[PDB]
């Protein structure tokens, strides 16, 4: 039923849809193209922020560390970082800016703090994600070229990792709480997964988009039942395709009605 509905949605959308649900009530999973690779785009910002949080477990002052923002550091979407040019932002501010505003300059500073895109991948491997790969910095990590393995993961792997980070023991308790607080404070998510969920439910999420009309969202959801983790990835055959947040909302609604 749910599988057929997601297939119909995908067909009418003209693109390629990837879905992974984990229901933590009983570990049930719903997968649609769960093991195909998709470009993560800004959903990768969660892994970068989480890695810096992991570093902060052994450097308790790390989130207070100032980082210089120079004019040359500004890239293509810098809603927070542009205010601090020729000044500084703390690693906490950079994490919040990347997660809650999807600031690309902020993400680049997180990547640099981790020793480059490979440092983000190394953290993923350390927590048991063998699928995630970050290869590039912003903005080129969002090129989303069909068939390109760079900066991709699978819906199954990202759902598992998001669960470990937000509901499991990948991070210390304080760090896990901070990540959840940041995600719940996202400003960019109302039109995506959360648009397809009952209004009484609470959630945190991280969106992403790129070329090929790539439109992504990953969410942790608190419904009268145990939390859910939901990943919805979507990408289209033409480089200049329009974003389709409505497709993510539709996939989420199909999932929610199928519960
Ligand atoms: O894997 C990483 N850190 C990590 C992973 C798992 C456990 C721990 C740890 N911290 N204190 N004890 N163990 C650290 C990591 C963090 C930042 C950058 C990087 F490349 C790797
Ligand atoms: O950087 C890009 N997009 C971008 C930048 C900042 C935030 C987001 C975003 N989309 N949904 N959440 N965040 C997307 C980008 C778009 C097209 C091609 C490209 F190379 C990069």
């Amino acid at each position: 039923a749910v599988q057929q509905k997601l297939a119909a949605l995908e067909k009418s959308s003209g693109g390629r849809l990837g879905v992974a649900l984990i229901d933590t009530a009983d570990n049930t999973q719903v997968l649609y193209r769960g093991d195909e690779r998709f470009p993560m785009c800004s959903t990768s910002k969660v892994m970068a922020a989480a890695a810096v949080l992991k570093q902060s477990e052994t450097q308790k002052q790390l989130l207070n560390q100032p980082v210089e923002i120079k004019p040359a550091d500004l890239v293509n979407y810098n809603p927070i970082a542009e205010k601090h040019v020729n000044g500084t932002m703390t690693l906490a501010e950079l994490s919040a800016a990347a997660l809650q505003y999807s600031d690309n300059t902020a993400m680049n500073k997180l990547i640099a703090q981790l020793g480059g895109p490979g440092g983000v991948t190394a953290f993923a491997r350390a927590i048991g994600d063998e699928t995630f790969r970050l290869d590039r910095t912003e903005p080129t990590l969002n090129t989303a070229i069909p068939g390109d393995p760079r900066d991709t993961t699978t819906p199954r792997a990202m759902a598992q990792t998001l669960r470990q980070l937000t509901l499991g023991h990948a991070l210390g308790e304080t760090q896990r709480a901070q990540l959840v607080t940041w995600l719940k404070g996202n400003t960019t998510g109302a039109a995506s997964i959360r648009a397809g969920l009952p209004t009484s439910w609470t959630a945190g999420d991280k969106t992403g988009s790129g070329d090929y009309g790539t439109t992504n969202d990953i969410a942790v959801i608190w419904p009268g039942r145990a939390p859910l983790v939901l990943v919805t990835y979507f990408t289209q055959p033409q480089q200049n395709a329009e974003s389709r947040r409505d497709v993510l909302a539709s996939a989420a609604r199909i999932i929610a009605e199928g519960l």
